[PDB]
């Protein structure tokens, strides 16, 4: 288990290799929570083409994290994480972003996952949320980016969190939306 402020890899692994990989700072690493911090300016490392799913979509923006920094929150065993998203101009908390993805696994350099296209967008202090990229996911399932078993399990995952949020029973502490990084927790440029 990793120390507070340790710099580790967070990777989306596709085709047996890193589709994207970037350095993050550990905020928590416990049996109930893995939280990590992706800082504004951090270098994003993309694997070389071709991938079965095309270039990672974040190459549109280039090879740094352009927005405000984010906290990723992840409950071990579960098929998503929750991102704390802030306004890049004002720094104000805008929303919870639920990224549906493979349950994270620990690697010798940090953690590995894979985005599973389905996303939930939750306004501050709200049980109403917006489904994002559902139809995009279903098309990608149709053409075989995910097998039927995987697609079944992604939809179940996503429906699970959607119900908890709408019930007002979000697994995570909502005080994370006001958490502030220590000073000097700035851009990280290393590549794994
Ligand atoms: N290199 C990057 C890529 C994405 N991002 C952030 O991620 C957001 C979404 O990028 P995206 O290609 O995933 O878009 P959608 O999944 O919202 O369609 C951007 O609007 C930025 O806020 C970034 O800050 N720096
Ligand atoms: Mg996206
Ligand atoms: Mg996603
Ligand atoms: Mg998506
Ligand atoms: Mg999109």
């Amino acid at each position: 288990s990793f120390a507070f402020g340790a710099v580790v890899e967070r990777r989306d692994e596709l085709d047996g290799r890193p589709w994207i990989s970037y350095p993050v700072r550990v905020v928590a690493d416990t049996p109930e929570l893995v939280a990590v911090h992706l800082s504004h300016g951090t270098r994003l490392t993309f694997g070389d083409d071709p991938f079965s799913w095309g270039p990672h979509p974040w190459q549109l923006f280039g090879d740094r994290w352009q927005s405000a920094g984010i906290l990723q929150l992840h409950r071990p065993g579960r098929g998503h994480s929750v991102w704390v998203l802030r306004d890049a101009d004002t720094g104000a908390f805008r929303e919870w972003y639920v990224n549906v993805e493979a349950p994270w696994r620990r690697t010798p350099t940090g953690f590995s996952t894979l985005d599973h296209e389905i996303d939930l967008v939750v306004p501050a202090d709200s049980r109403t949320f917006r489904w994002k990229d559902v139809e995009k996911f279903e098309e990608r399932a149709r053409i075989g980016h995910f097998s039927p078993e995987e697609a079944t399990a992604i939809r179940a995952e996503a429906a699970d969190v959607a119900r908890e949020i709408a019930a007002g029973e979000q697994w995570w502490d909502t005080r994370w939306s006001r958490w502030e990084p220590p000073a000097g927790w700035n851009a990280l440029l290393q590549s794994f």
